[PDB]
């Protein structure tokens, strides 16, 4: 049995977290998506929940979860020794292999990336929300469910 | 007809902004500075503004004004779509692209990046503010103009 | 009375070099589109010279001409002094750095660089020859005239 | 009934591709390290030698196989019913040039590209450095595996 | 009479630091450690708590002094005499913005500046990302020296 | 006693590379430049020592030598164990830091980096050979002594 966490905090989801959830579940038996909180954003943490479950609905190896404090911690605790984290324009890559080897150094846990679809590559979560709070079209950047949602918080 | 925006927050121009106007006037029939507003920083916008059109006198073709909101809206509503944006030691190019392929795909302004001079590769507005309020020499750096408003500023 | 140059050795061209030839065109009033002839490749310069002109019919303000020599001269030569040129994913962008501030040192000229689409981010000619000698299916990706003749060359 | 391929043209195969095939082992039910070869530029190195030296080295590996292919990547992970690369980063490495592939092949043939970092004892060396370095006489014995030192100090002499 | 200061918050030092500090010290006849303090912004240590976690972890080093300051580093290192900074490098360095603030330095002062790679060993450790860890309970244990360590957790708790 | 060695083609040296010598010379006791020979290029190794002496006869406690084989043995054959490096725009900066790290390994020899002004940032001998060679200007990228020993290569 296999499996893998991709973490972020993911307020809100957008279709480059998806695509690479789907390439997540695609080649490990099980997938959980870890939603990290810190001491804080758009959305609350079970708002951020529920629109990634709507996103990944026919993805049944995948789970969405909460989680604080250490990512190798809460990746331990349920079992597991992977991470699977997204890159896209604009990633901060030199910190995500900082943090790659800090978290197999202290854990063990591996970190494997995988780079999100050419169309999704200029999506953030940051970048999505500072563009529709001006009035920008972000439509088929987001899930059809978080466009939604994320114009009823703005308006 | 042709056109071009170059933005910044310009707090204050440096001859890297300034090499970048120029190149800016040169290759284009008309050139507007984009002063972006949205933190107070240490120079008003009203000052920013003088101390570009003072320093860009000898650009015929080129004016200044500030703007607020999504930086393509600001493009668009005059008649353009095209972005000049400069490149320094110290550029998050990465961001830049995200933002490019992002302006581009929300409304069909392209972003064209040039390298700044070697010699004014290393002035950042913030660079500058933070040795010459030390008491380093950034006269070599900035518009004459400008650097005795600075002086101003911290005396 | 504005004009830039987009250089590159064409062999064959991609959506990802018209992509940019429409872009330059579309913010200069005349584009040149320069093929650098110094390898044979697999077209020769009349070949690649063709396939471009099918590829930009729909843009009357370029043109093609072939070239040796520093490509500085092929831009002063023709009354120009700016070159527009393309980011792919890829792209050997601190090369393209050092040869756009010694070609600004030697003769002048600016270089604007721009990023090609995303769909077609991960092209090249190079990348594009190697996968269609394989067996892979790049017609996505090439001009449907270029798609046809490449094939011819392999069959 | 999960799967990928480790590619690469290891000639030599190194501890860093060793701890790469590692991990990949360790997160999958399946490991095929792909010995790509290009028939028009010999290596140091022979199939069979490549082959050799990266068996030897896994042999505490059980879910791991070794086997040589050319052209396209794709078709060789395609062929075997996956449709997951690993490909492990190194300092040096043109990543790049691999984030350019890795697009390619997702595009053409829907092949998922994974990068992992090796670590960092094992980060700077590369086949080509190795053998640059041993062929003046430079000390490489801490970063290739057993089954490959003496042989490479063999092809040199 | 050469010399090189090797300048940095130190909030804690850690053994990517002193890997630097004594490739310093080996290569030039005296190095001080600049203690750089923000006096507006308060870190986890104190300005004497650095200094002394530095000291004990390089009493091996005759040839080395640490001193803190704050303001223009290049100023810091004329009013000594010296005209040399030893920067170090890791896995996470914004190198660019290092790269600008060489180019202004030199600028400004003539003051240059060589930078160093830590050991791949220490290359992922950070001070900010080393507390970052120990915070939430992950052991750091093997990337800090020993004057540091204890002295942290007890920050923490 | 301190001591770096400063290794390099130099076929031909350049202003970028008599920086970086100027740099060394100047923060360790003893210099050495190792030119080092290929199995190749425009000058004899001769030419190239002679060429560097002739620009570096200010520095007293900077000599030049040829040299062969593994550039750790060159080192530590001479009592030393330092290398001093250039920085320029085009500098394939994650090899040299492979190489750093390599050769610290095998023979316990420490590499330092020294970005070369920015004046001197663009040229390499590489560039400054392919731009003279098609009439272009680069006297200004090197020492007068060399640019001369170009133009006679060429012509
Ligand atoms: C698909 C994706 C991958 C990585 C990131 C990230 O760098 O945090 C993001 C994002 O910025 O929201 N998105
Ligand atoms: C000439 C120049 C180009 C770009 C930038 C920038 O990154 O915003 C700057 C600056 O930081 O002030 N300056
Ligand atoms: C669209 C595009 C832009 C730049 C390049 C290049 O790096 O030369 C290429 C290519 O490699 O063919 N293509
Ligand atoms: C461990 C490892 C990962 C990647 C590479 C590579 O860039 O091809 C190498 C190598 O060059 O031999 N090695
Ligand atoms: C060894 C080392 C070198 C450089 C840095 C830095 O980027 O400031 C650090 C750190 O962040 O603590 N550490
Ligand atoms: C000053 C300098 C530093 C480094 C290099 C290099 O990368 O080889 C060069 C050059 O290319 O000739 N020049």
């Amino acid at each position: 049995m296999t499996g893998a966490v991709c973490p972020g905090s993911f307020d809100p989801v957008t279709l480059g977290h998806l695509d690479v959830f789907e390439r997540a579940a695609a080649q490990f038996d099980e997938v959980i998506v870890a939603v990290l909180i810190n001491p804080a954003g758009m959305f609350t943490v079970d708002e951020r929940i529920e629109m990634i479950r709507e996103s990944t609905a026919d993805l049944p190896n995948l789970r969405v979860e909460s989680g604080q404090g250490l990512l190798v911690d809460f990746v331990r605790e349920r079992g597991l020794n992977a991470i699977v984290k997204g890159l896209r324009t604009g990633t901060d890559f030199e910190y995500e292999l900082q943090m790659a080897q800090m978290n197999k150094h202290i854990a063990g846990v591996d970190t494997f990336f995988v780079a999100t679809a050419p169309a999704y590559s200029f999506v953030s979560s940051s970048l999505a929300k500072e563009v529709a709070t001006y009035g920008g079209d972000v439509s088929a950047l987001l899930p059809a469910s978080v466009h939604q949602r994320l114009l009823g918080k703005l308006r």
